[PDB]
């Protein structure tokens, strides 16, 4: 005798119709939809489309070779432009890959099907794709699949899961805690714990280890080699940033979530800025996703999920909304359009389409400020639109005095590429670049002219 399994995933023709676009959940951890993807996959290249994979993450794209092996998939680095083989082939890359490629290539491919992994993923560049996307969609050019449990104006922060989930409402600490919180520390299973920003994400880590628990820490920049630690069973926290929004799957029983985070917000009183704003409450559906990270063995029915206060649903002030729109104004198609955001995202921004275009070289400096300088996308718009050139970093050093850095109280003063010891104090500030040590790090070698 046999056990009948995951049947064969028979898929929906009406999913490869040019003008539609098609909202699905994969619902992992079942698990009983291994099949759908490949399934997906293997219909496209029976109808001769030009198939476009979008995952939100190097980790993910990696986990999707592993799942469609023995399909003609060929991942697709920044490192390069465009790549086009003679052959039936199906392209897998990150969806920033994808926006960088619109941004700096004639080439890249005229895909008729595009599926986007954990299309709720609010990075600038994510909304850009999305965008650009469902304007192609909406012009017949293209069928589209966006995968994710939350699609963009989702506001319901305890949606369906696997397996039962247990809401449990109480105060969380936001720093470290000597005590009063035994329950933190006596469960026995695997939890992931949602912070803010990774200075929280330290202090609680921090206050963990000194109790004996075993942390790994995971943040956008760190995720590529931690999360891969996860998957082993040797930890009992992962304390994590909202990173961990976007596809992460943790074989773990409890998610603690406070229910914060950090904002970006372009201030506009004087010299326009970025500010990280906050802790200030999630989404709704960032909620939904911290709280989706569990819930999803059916033969595991007893997790939990841990938060405190309610969620917040108006982020129509967060940056990453204009920042979208600067990608967008720079993709062009030989339509002789500028694309749209995704239709629930559109009322959260009042810009004009087109405003935000630029011309020749300010927009190849726009781009090398982003891939190569890693620099936040407000900013690498305010360099470029100045006529600064790429390897100029004169406008580190030429801002207000109001604009200038410190590090443990203290004026940062760091060595130009020339070899001038000068006070690090940037024309344009975005908070992006100093908050965090790490980031200080990456700008002050910017700065010097060391990339
Ligand atoms: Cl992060």
């Amino acid at each position: 005798g046999s056990a009948m399994g995951e049947p064969d995933y028979e898929v929906d023709e009406d999913i490869f119709r040019k003008k539609r676009l098609t909202i699905m959940d994969l619902h992992p951890g079942a698990g009983k939809t291994k099949r759908i993807l490949p399934s997906i996959v293997r219909e496209a290249l029976l109808r001769r489309l030009r198939t476009l994979i979008l995952a939100p993450t190097r980790v993910v794209a990696a986990e999707m070779e592993e799942a469609l092996r023995g399909l003609p998939i060929r991942y697709q680095t920044p490192a390069v432009k465009s790549d086009h083989t003679g052959r039936e082939i199906v392209d897998l890359m990150c969806h920033a890959t994808f926006t960088t490629r619109l941004l700096s290539s004639t080439r890249v491919p005229n895909y008729n099907l595009i599926v986007m992994d954990e299309a709720h993923f609010t990075d600038p560049c994510s909304v850009a794709a999305r965008g650009y996307i469902s304007t192609r969609v909406e012009m017949g050019e293209a069928a589209a699949i966006f995968m994710t449990a939350t699609p963009p104006g989702s506001t319901d922060p305890f949606p369906q899961s696997n397996s039962p989930i247990e809401d449990i409402e109480r105060e969380i600490p936001e720093r470290s805690w000597n005590t009063g919180f035994d329950w933190i520390t006596d469960y026995q299973g695997k939890t992931v714990w949602f912070v803010p920003s990774i200075k929280a994400g330290n202090d609680i880590a921090n206050c963990l280890r000194k109790s004996g628990k075993r942390v790994i820490q995971l943040s956008r920049k760190t995720f590529d080699t931690e999360y891969p630690k996860t998957k082993l069973t040797d930890w009992d926290f992962v304390v994590t940033t909202d990173i961990s929004e976007m596809g992460a799957n943790f074989r773990a029983g409890r998610v603690i979530d406070p229910r914060r985070c950090l904002k970006p917000v372009i201030l506009t009183d004087g010299p326009e800025r970025v500010i990280l704003a906050g802790p200030i409450p999630v989404t709704p559906a960032s909620a939904a996703q911290r709280r989706g990270r569990i819930g999803r063995n059916p033969a595991q029915e007893d997790d939990q999920y841990v938060f405190s206060g309610d969620p917040l649903k108006n982020d129509e002030d967060h940056a990453h909304w204009t920042e979208a729109k600067m990608l967008l104004d720079n993709i062009y198609t030989p339509e002789g359009i500028i694309p749209t955001l995704f239709g629930p995202e559109r009322e959260k921004t009042q810009a004009i389409d087109g405003e935000f275009r630029l011309r020749g070289e300010q927009r190849k400096t726009f781009v090398e400020l982003m891939r190569r300088g890693d620099l936040p996308v407000w900013l690498s718009y305010k360099v470029a639109s100045a006529g600064i050139s790429y390897k100029d970093r004169e406008w580190c050093f030429t801002g207000e005095r109001n604009n200038q850095i410190l590090e443990e109280n203290m004026e940062v003063e760091i060595w130009t590429r020339e070899g001038e010891k000068k006070k690090l104090r940037p024309k344009w500030l975005d908070a992006r670049v100093y908050a965090d040590p790490m980031a200080l790090k990456d700008f002050k070698e910017f700065a010097s002219g060391r990339k």
